[PDB]
């Protein structure tokens, strides 16, 4: 029993992290086969970021302008290209530790593990969620650019995030592994800011199911709500609308606990309208929204 | 910026996890050099656990009674011995992925990363703390016995915990890697239970320093307290006594933020006496006590 913020084992990703140096700036890169992936703003000076034309800036660079270091051995760059906002450095050596992997662009509300890295060396691992406003509330300092987020399914590492920048509110913005930013953010020094955020409703419900699985029932009630009447309350408390697909996704958890999905919704409605009254759920005094239904199944069932 | 429950990268430990099978029971083992470490109750039937004499039970076993499987390859047991409550199976092959490692017995209040494992395959990683009552609030299901806890310093893996059992309250008890249980617990089916627990005061203070480092100051005040007057309040709220050594340990964090340790104590005193009044600290509505001063330095400074 028990319930924790569980990250995936990071070993398969640790063997892929390298250090990329262009000029006076150094960040992290992802080494898969004979290609190293890193944010394209590694080629930019501080003055370049005011209004960068990356096509113009990259054509002035050559292969020897990039130093790739994997642990102790230096990797030679034999080719470079630009795909959206990620730079791809072809190297003469294929990574022998390359795992089975995919590149996946995730939806808001989905979770992933983050391997925080500095100078190509892994520093720590933690679980994150893609917020509805397409930021992540990570833990990143200077030099963490190029750290990646990922999920693991059986044997395959699904990379879904690469860290690019920190917004003024202290939250973080990045791209998928093919260089497309999540949200409206761009790799340029401008006045962009994180938009208003909402609570991931389907995740709160899954986490309430996790509490029931672990033997906590104090928040349940005898009531049921309609999907429409629940979403009227969700809108009032800045919660994401609950769809029929979300209800269908919560099916297995509802079947294991014997609590209908719309019954759990009436419980969440009561929790939003009255608060938690000094009690806690799974050790938290707040409704937690960074566990997907799949996260709960993975941990409460192994 | 940001602050998360950060576990250590688990790659060095993943390469050491194996599966140990004795009879009809299977659990996890730790493979370092030519020795596999696992809980000694792997040799026990359910009826053996009522009043086991492990010396008597192990002398009836032979090397071929143990099946050790590292991924796909089966490892041959060439010797077995018992050290306190851990069984040591000598194998004919030394683990090529053996990292630099120590065995360390930690103090209550210290934190470590847990690599939850099932059938020798890593399932997830999360951060834990040794509670003052010598239990851990982990996330473990059936088959997780043999999973280990660890810290990493530079290149060395300091193993400090091996999972043995789950107590009736759903918390977990285990040993160091030399077989000595934390707390008064024993590997026998008896009516043992977790004792009353307390809050790790020095950790709450470090976590308040982390909040200041990340730009939050709403809980600070102009007041100071004496160490004796603070401990009078700590005792009232089931907090661990704060020692001069704890004050000295919080030195670097106090120097970086410019907030004296006893000044932070007056802030914590006010927080305990009035609550948090609907506000949050680092995204939590409760005072968090599973970050050591070293944990905060590691994450807020990289
Ligand atoms: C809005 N700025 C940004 O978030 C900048 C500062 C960021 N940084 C980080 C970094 C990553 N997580 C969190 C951070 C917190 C504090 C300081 C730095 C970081 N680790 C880095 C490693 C190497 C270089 C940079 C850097 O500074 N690069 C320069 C060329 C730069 C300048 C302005 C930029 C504006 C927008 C996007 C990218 C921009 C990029 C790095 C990119
Ligand atoms: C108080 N019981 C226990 O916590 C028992 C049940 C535990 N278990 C776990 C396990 C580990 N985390 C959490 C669990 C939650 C639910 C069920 C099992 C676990 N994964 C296991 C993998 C293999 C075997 C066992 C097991 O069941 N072994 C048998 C011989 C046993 C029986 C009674 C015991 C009493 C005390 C100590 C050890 C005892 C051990 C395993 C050891």
């Amino acid at each position: 029993s028990g319930f924790r913020k569980m990250a995936f084992p990071s070993g398969k990703v640790e063997g892929c992290m390298v250090q990329v140096t262009c000029g006076t700036t150094t960040l992290n890169g992802l080494w898969l086969d004979d290609v190293v992936y890193c944010p394209r703003h590694v080629i930019c000076t501080s003055e370049d970021m005011l209004n960068p034309n990356y096509e113009d800036l990259l054509i002035r660079k050559s292969n020897h302008n990039f130093l790739v270091q994997a642990g102790n051995v230096q990797l030679r760059v034999i080719g470079h290209s630009m795909q959206n906002c990620v730079l791809k450095l072809k190297v003469d050596t294929a990574n022998p530790k390359t795992p089975k992997y995919k590149f996946v662009r995730i939806q808001p509300g989905q979770t992933f593990s983050v391997l925080a890295c500095y100078n190509g060396s892994p520093s720590g691992v933690y679980q994150c969620a893609m917020r509805p406003n397409f930021t992540i509330k990570g833990s990143f300092l200077n030099g963490s650019c190029g750290s990646v987020g990922f999920n693991i399914d059986y044997d395959c590492v699904s990379f879904c995030y690469m860290h690019h920048m920190e917004l003024p509110t202290g939250v973080h913005a990045g791209t998928d592994l093919e260089g497309n930013f999540y949200g409206p953010f761009v790799d340029r020094q401008t006045a962009q800011a994180a938009g208003t955020d909402t609570t991931i409703t389907v995740n709160v419900l899954a986490w309430l199911y996790a509490a029931v699985i672990n033997g906590d029932r104090w928040f349940l009630n005898r009531f049921t709500t309609t999907l429409n009447d629940f979403n009227l309350v969700a809108m009032k408390y800045n919660y994401e609308p609950l769809t029929q697909d979300h209800v269908d996704i919560l099916g297995p958890l509802s079947a294991q606990t014997g609590i209908a999905v719309l019954d759990m919704c009436a419980s969440l409605k009561e929790l939003l309208q009255n608060g938690m009254n000094g009690r806690t759920i799974l050790g938290s005094a707040l409704l937690e929204d960074e566990f997907t239904p799949f996260d709960v199944v993975r941990q409460c069932s192994g």
